[PDB]
Order: C-alpha cells, then sequence, then structure tokens
C-alpha cells in the first residue's frame, strides 16, 4: 500500500460518487444525500465544504474525505469519508484521516478533530477508536425510513 494524497479534482467525481454501495453506506458518510448518489450531489458537497482530498494507490483513487465544519484555532469536523469497495480494510481511511488531521492543524490551527459516526457503522466506530478518538455524546437522528438512529459524536486532540 503506497498511498499518496491530493485535492479532489472534477475528474475524480464519478469514481468517488461510486464508492457508497447502498443507501445505508450513503447515509453513513453523507446523511443529507439522497440515494442514488451522483456526481452533482458530490460536487455540491465539495462546494459547500473545505479540504476535499483523495487518497491514491497504484494509480487509483481509493478514498475521499473533507471537512463539513472548520473553525480556525478551534476544531474541524471530518466528513464524507468514503473508500472504494475493493480497498476496504486496507488502511485507506486510516491514511486519509491522518492526512486530514495534518490539514486541520496546519490550515485551521485546529486543536481538536470532531468525527460523528452513525451507530450501525461498527467498522467506523472501531477505526476511529483505534485512531484515538473518544466518544463524547450521542444524538438522536433519523434514517431515510424515518427510523431512529444514534449518532455517536467523537473527538480527538490535535497538538
Ligand atoms: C466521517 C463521515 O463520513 O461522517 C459523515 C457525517 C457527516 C457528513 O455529511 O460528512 N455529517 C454531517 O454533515 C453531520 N450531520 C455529520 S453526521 C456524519
Amino acid at each position: 500500500m503506497q498511498l499518496s494524497h491530493r485535492p479532489a479534482e472534477t475528474g475524480d467525481l464519478e469514481t468517488v460518487a461510486g464508492f457508497p454501495q447502498d443507501r445505508d453506506e450513503l447515509f453513513y458518510c453523507y446523511p443529507k444525500a439522497i440515494w442514488p448518489f451522483s456526481v452533482a450531489q458530490l460536487a455540491a458537497a465539495i462546494a459547500e465544504r473545505r479540504g476535499s482530498t483523495v487518497a491514491v494507490h497504484d494509480g487509483q483513487v481509493l478514498g475521499f474525505a473533507n471537512f463539513y465544519q472548520w473553525q480556525h484555532g478551534d476544531f474541524c469536523a471530518l466528513g464524507n469519508m468514503m473508500v472504494a469497495p475493493a480497498a476496504r480494510g486496507l488502511g485507506v481511511a486510516r491514511y486519509l484521516i491522518g492526512v486530514m488531521e495534518n490539514l486541520a492543524r496546519e490550515q485551521y490551527k485546529a486543536r481538536l478533530m470532531k468525527i460523528s459516526c452513525f451507530n450501525a457503522n461498527a467498522a467506523g466506530l472501531l477505526l476511529y477508536t483505534q485512531l484515538g478518538y473518544q466518544p463524547r455524546a450521542i444524538a438522536e437522528r433519523h434514517d431515510p425510513d424515518g427510523r431512529r438512529v444514534a449518532l455517536i459524536q467523537m473527538d480527538k486532540p490535535l497538538e
């Protein structure tokens, strides 16, 4: 796994928009989106967010993330964490999160990174835990079927 990163480009949209494999996955990484995902929805997120970044290995875009909140000197909140299905479990998210932590520190002088994870996303909860994030609160949300879900709000200090 020889990973690199760069800002997301328009030519990456179709690939990245293909990452969420079902309604549940889309909900976990972009709860405001509507299934099916599309390049227009991805581009709209990019435009209203900051720091949209891809991870690349062996000439393939395998991961994407951005910030949905950014507060200089304070914190950033990581969003839209998406990984290519073939590349899941291989360290892409772990890699990209480290890149995004550096970017929060360097660009925003953030002291903290926030990550919110829906309860059903065990893989996410476990990975963020491995990376040092701690749970702080649980908020009530609703899924696309109007069912109640628990949004676990986590954070991690950045020096
Ligand atoms: C790390 C990730 O993929 O988080 C996905 C997410 C987003 C996201 O759209 O990026 N959020 C918001 O927007 C907030 N409601 C939180 S709810 C969780």
